[PDB]
């Protein structure tokens, strides 16, 4: 045992091998979390996608949220077959995000991926950092059961609706990088999606010839990213950022 | 708008996240295809359902041919090894002929550059990159001559300041690409490895300690990434970088 250790443990060519297969990659069988802001679009097809994948998940939004909640986590556990269910928390109460540490735990049994999907005069700065506060304890407390569980996760951040998306912007895109660095060694990763212009409904023409692609984009479009970012398949991803824009960058 | 920007596709039955990452109904093309992470992300694509064409080197015609034989046989597409000297414009002529006969169209491509006196290197370099600059342009003539979309994925790998220039080089072209193709349904994305293991255990613990995953990535973990851009999981993303690196840019 000299060479074949590191011929062990890095193959070259995982593909060769019968068992490997680069779709189940991108399953979540076996796997468990929770979605932030799952009542609204992005977060409710982020936990639809991860449910079809073949997670249980827990959706988590404002307790005023409660009735949407439970019957989108009803709708989900009965077309995708999982443990989908809904646990109204909000995040910048800090004994209910204690209180959602101990849910997670009891309802889901440990947790796997969490997608931070955070909603954004000198009143400004204060709701800034009190959204950031809650956007921060809400991952702490999610690295902390994968810790306590002795297992690895993939933590998931955004941001959506000019100075205060850019300020929350970048402490996240920070925040992220820090956890990366960190954790990296318990088996745990953090990413960030930056989405661009996507579709949410009424309730134009101008943003759109900024966009080279001339389109909004859809929920189905973050969602298929925040899938690939909490499987398998983005094992060695992590710290970085999944510009997610249509090409408004560029 | 009502119909054209749909808010919860999930709510179909027939509707399936996952079919986004299939390559079903897909043909393409790998560079590099005798290295590490060329025939990795051919055997991920084809894996994923896509018949692909393996083009390196004339010199490597016996290894692609038992790699496109390996990969057809375990994956049931078809893969085919095609190669080509992409310095020299008048066999990317002919190879934009063969792609077109033997597999159809080209939807994607994953054009994927090595690396690798003064003036010398500066000449090779930009030889090199002009090779991926043109392997890069025969896949979106092709998918505009046929009407409709495609991707296009560009990395820069070994083979430092070399790596450098040939890496910013790689990601300004895919920019430029992404701006002028946008419109034609091709979206263009580079991916931007770490430290990959292609083949002494304290020099291996010499360069992680500046890894946070204190691992080596494996070619296969670039691999999916390709999957991913190639695929219609990706189909809002175009004109960025992602890295693949264990976390060795946040150290
Ligand atoms: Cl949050």
């Amino acid at each position: 045992t000299v060479e074949q250790i590191f011929d062990e443990r890095y193959p070259l060519d995982k593909w060769k091998d019968s068992n490997y297969s680069i779709l189940d990659k991108f399953s979540m069988r076996g796997r468990k979390g929770f979605v932030t802001g799952a009542a609204g679009g992005l977060g409710r097809n982020a936990a639809a996608a991860l449910a079809q994948a073949g997670a249980d998940v827990a959706l988590v939004d404002l307790p005023s949220q409660e009735d949407k909640l439970t019957e989108l986590a009803k709708d989900m556990s009965e077309r995708f077959g999982t443990n989908v269910i809904a646990l109204t928390c909000d995040v910048t109460d800090t004994v209910q995000v204690a209180e959602l540490k101990t849910q997670l735990v009891e309802q889901l049994g440990t947790v796997d991926f969490a997608f931070l999907n955070a909603g954004v005069e000198e009143v400004w700065t204060r709701t800034i950092n009190i959204n950031l506060n809650g956007t921060y304890r809400t991952g702490r407390i999610a690295h902390e059961i994968m810790r306590e569980h002795g297992h690895g996760g993939s933590l998931i951040f955004t941001a959506s609706l000019v100075n205060a998306y850019g300020a929350t912007k970048a402490a996240i895109m920070e925040h992220s990088r820090y956890l990366a660095a960190a954790l990296a060694k318990d088996g745990i990763r953090s990413n960030t999606i930056s989405p661009g212009y996507v579709w949410s409904g009424i309730f134009h023409d101008a943003m759109l010839e900024v966009v080279p692609m001339h389109r909004f984009g859809t929920n189905d479009e973050i969602a298929s990213t925040v899938l690939f970012l909490a499987s398998d398949a983005s094992s060695y991803v992590t710290g970085t950022d999944i510009r997610v824009d249509g090409g408004y960058s560029v």
